């Protein structure tokens, strides 16, 4: 999921 | 990305 993806990557950044 | 996600997954199980 690229959502999944993404949302994972901005909770990091 | 489903196999992004599935790696994630795994690495935490």
């Amino acid at each position: 999921s690229k959502r999944i993806v993404q949302r994972i990557k901005d909770f990091l950044r």
